[PDB]
């Protein structure tokens, strides 16, 4: 219950599309926390879209309903959307488009539809296109709260710390073409017979990575959240991606215990693992305790089918 | 135990290094399966080494040595190595390099420097440079056996399938040079006045993977080994991952069923989730049952010390 | 502005017609320019003033200008303000001087500088006639010929940038992360060199005259040059036919050579009958001072 | 292989010469080629048999040969070929040979194509001695001082490839996933014209003969001409004053310009008596046939 309040904070401020995005180890609830505080925020009639770069497609498994990668709405609910991404069908549908434009040229179609291949089976499409959709939605409306799903570190948020290399890069390009401008012409007379371009598209990106930076930074509009276990792993590990944000200015207004054995436990096994668990939760209000913190507890049901889901809602709210 | 004769097994065949790489969801202990069998196999004296390109540095928590990017002798083992990948400190390195060679010129390093920087701070570097490490160590030998704790799955993986189409768009280039190498010699002569290094690295690569994608089909040089828990999640998913490999035709030897509650509990806590641990133990023993099944049970203690890692090692063993 | 353009075999004297038409135009009141892609720099020697790249009066005329073209000078010129830009990076710099240095030196910059020069002149303005003593051929001319290759190739880039442009963005989305220069500057060269063509075959405007003697190379070969133009469609308005024997000789040695010049007189008058045909003498006098210059103006008007 | 080669102003007759001192030394046995690069095509008309690219025995003569330069031939020539083999892709093979036909109609390539078949028989043999009749200038040869700008260019280069060899890599690392061609071709052209300059820099193998007029205009020219043959190294063996009105003459204009062409002779004297001087005089016939030909042979031996 003790999210409740913030939640409704940053509702209010800044009027246009909230952000919340759930971080933490693999394992330790975050998909979860992330679906159901859709379907709380859904129960307030709210639109919120869930954006998941999961290839392991766990929201699938959660709801039960497959989800494609335009957003499609989940359990009869007229307000709640889950985007998953997939890369390699976007990819054969690019392959399709591309097959059409190429028809007057087997050649040429048949070598750029190589390119494309080899780029989508190279290491970095996954997280890139995980890239180019959380860029879309930053830039997006329409979707009242978006919930990011794609599991963010300082680490993964990196590419905020571009614009800065960019303006140099850019500078350095422009002193360059002021340097070649002359060269180029005298060139084009004596002996007769880009950059714009570049520096288009440079500027572009630099200009939605600024938006979505101050976008971040800015409680108000976009809350981080961190999702730990009473285990040193998770603990030290979302500790550490908390000092990573913080060098990104971003604000984290919660942390949530999750999996807590519950206070009522009798043979001497959860005994001890609940004696662990409350060591380990000292730590963490030692650690996090400047922040707000949650707690849920270790479910005697598996958490799946949407009745766990409003249970772990109403748990946090 | 019900591991060990199969690892033996696996160790005799196809005499030099010998790969074995854990995948499952997050959580689900792969990092730790990793460093148990790791240091199962450093118990008889064997060269062995765990690479991590967790970024999370999981390894440094369970062992508690800091390992840097070069192997690390860990814990006394005189034949204990792991492997921490850090693109970020490697890039500094590489940027202290190039910075050495551009002082002739200050106004195309600092280009380079920017470009670099760029580079590092896209999505990619993450997965890519976890690829050229796992390329690094399938090439490699004076390791007597290599654990990937890179987690693996057939879209990760994916990479395995570019040297087919690697052909098509090299033959593509062959013929372009052959209707190109005429026309530019004719151009060289009425009005005087790159293809061979874009085919020798595309081919260098083609090779590299085929050895690497040869060695990991091929049992008695690998074994990859699906860790899972007893919940719906986790199964399906690694059973999808099954199939992926299964495209890319990877032997499967072992499945690992983790953190199961031991068969004494009491409370009805525990009681509940053990039949739901068992329900799943079914459905497990149904779509995995055509592999060998290994389980460990859920420690009273979290899994951090080497004593407990010896314990799990045991436990497998 | 009106251009008149002399052409026709080494020696044959379109020099000489070039500079005695120049100061025949400047002699009424009339701004005329007379354009020199000689290396050679002949123009120095029969006016006996030098000359620089931009237009330069000539011997107290107010409306006489002549120019000569020296690629070299202009190179060199360019190259300080080269050297006052790239300050860093220093290394570019010397690399980019390297390669204009390897351009200026090339094989193709005479000719090409003389393009470029003609061109400029062609879309010029403020000369009321100008005189190309640029020595033109069909094969010179060959450029007129371009804009349609131009057009070919330019539909061809057209369709590969489309081609192209589907592809590309879904490149940069899946791996994130010149044409319309290309098509500019090929645009901007077809428009000069049509409007220059179009100039060129066209009357009221161009004159192309050609300059003779009575031997069978020069008549042979400007008679090809003629076909050439022809397939260019333009008008040539006068033969000239320069150097002629006076009629009043004596000794055999120019009885027998203006034999000759007659019967080659009679070839010319058959071949290039059908145009408006010029007669010059053989001057006593070597043609240099503006004296024998004013005396052949006449001789031509 | 001797080279032989004249130069001097248009008319003045280093063609004829050429033809002459080919005829000359075919008379002896001897295997000698004139090349020519006049898009005139002078030597059809001197020898009246027409020549292809390849070398053509001219006039019986087994040992004599002449190479005349079309380039438009050979660019089509080789079209053909193109698209035999660009099939696929197809759309490729029109805009290579857009590009083929922009190139060939393009300014530079007269006078590049002939710096071509130049270096062509610099590098050749199989000829006893090669006549060129491009006509050449300090100028036109200006390229001989290339090697040296290849060189700084080149190192350039190299420096620039161990800059960048480092970052490559590291940048291949990174984001998993030209000059070697470039210096061979460079260093190959650098050779060729370092050969060829230390052959044409060098007696016992060519001879550089200017042809000049006893009028100003040659004269000073081929002074010039002279002093920047002298600033590559050249020796220049002879020069030869042409079109000498024979001394026999009685009528005043032939008298006049005799007087002229004696002040004219001094100057000569004057100005290039350090050197070889011989003299031809002014044909009654106009020099074709192979008859004359022979004539102005002994003439000049
Ligand atoms: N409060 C809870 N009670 C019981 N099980 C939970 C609870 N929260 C999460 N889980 C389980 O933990 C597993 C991992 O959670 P998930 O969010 O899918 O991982 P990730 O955060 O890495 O995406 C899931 O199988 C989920 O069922
Ligand atoms: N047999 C076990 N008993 C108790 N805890 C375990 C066991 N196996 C794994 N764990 C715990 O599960 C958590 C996740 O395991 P880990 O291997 O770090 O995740 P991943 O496999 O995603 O790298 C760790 O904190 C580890 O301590
Ligand atoms: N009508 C003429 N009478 C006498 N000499 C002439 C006459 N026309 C030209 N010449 C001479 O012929 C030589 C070459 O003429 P020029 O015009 O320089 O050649 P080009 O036309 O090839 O430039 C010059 O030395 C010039 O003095
Ligand atoms: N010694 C000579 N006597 C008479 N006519 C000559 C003599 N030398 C050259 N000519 C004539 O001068 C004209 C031009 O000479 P040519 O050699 O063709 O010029 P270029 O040397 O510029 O090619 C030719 O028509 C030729 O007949
Ligand atoms: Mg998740
Ligand atoms: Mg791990
Ligand atoms: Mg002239
Ligand atoms: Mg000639
Ligand atoms: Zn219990
Ligand atoms: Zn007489």
């Amino acid at each position: 219950n003790s999210l409740r309040g913030i939640t409704e904070k940053k509702l209010e401020k800044k009027d246009g599309t909230k952000y919340i995005m759930f971080g933490g180890k693999g394992g330790v609830g975050k998909t979860t926390m992330s679906a159901a505080t859709g379907v709380y925020l859904a129960e307030k009639g709210l639109k919120v879209v869930i954006v998941s770069t999961d290839p392991a497609h766990s929201l699938r498994d959660i709801f039960e309903q497959e989800f494609g990668h335009e957003p499609t709405k989940v359990k009869g609910y007229d307000n709640l959307y889950v985007v998953e991404i997939d890369p390699q069908k976007a990819m054969e549908e690019y392959k399709e488009k591309l097959k059409a434009q190429i028809e007057e040229n087997p050649f040429l179609g048949e070598m750029l539809e190589d390119q494309l291949e080899m780029a989508a089976l190279s290491p970095g499409t996954d997280e890139s296109a995980a890239f180019d959709v959380f860029l879309k939605y930053m830039d997006s409306n329409e979707f009242d709260v978006v919930i990011f799903d794609t599991a963010p570190t300082g680490h993964t948020l990196r590419f905020l710390g571009m614009p800065e290399v960019m303006d140099k890069y850019m500078t350095k390009l422009i002193k360059l073409r002021k340097q070649m401008s002359g060269f180029m012409k005298m060139m084009k007379k004596l002996l007769p017979f880009d950059y714009d371009k570049m520096l288009e598209e440079l500027e572009k990106m630099k200009e939605r990575i600024v938006r979505a930076r101050n976008i971040l930074s800015d409680p108000e509009r976009t809350a981080f959240r961190l999702v730990v276990i009473p285990e040193e792993m998770s603990i030290l590990e979302s500790e550490r991606a908390m000092k990573a944000l913080q060098k990104y200015g971003i604000p984290i207004d919660a942390v949530i215990v999750n999996q807590l054995i519950p206070e009522d436990v009798q043979c001497d096994f959860c005994r001890a693992r609940r004696e662990l668990q409350l060591k380990r939760l000292e730590m963490i209000k030692e650690k996090f305790g400047d922040k707000v913190i949650a707690y849920v507890p270790l479910l005697r049901t598996e958490a799946k089918g949407i009745e766990t889901l409003k249970q772990i809602a109403k748990i946090l709210y």
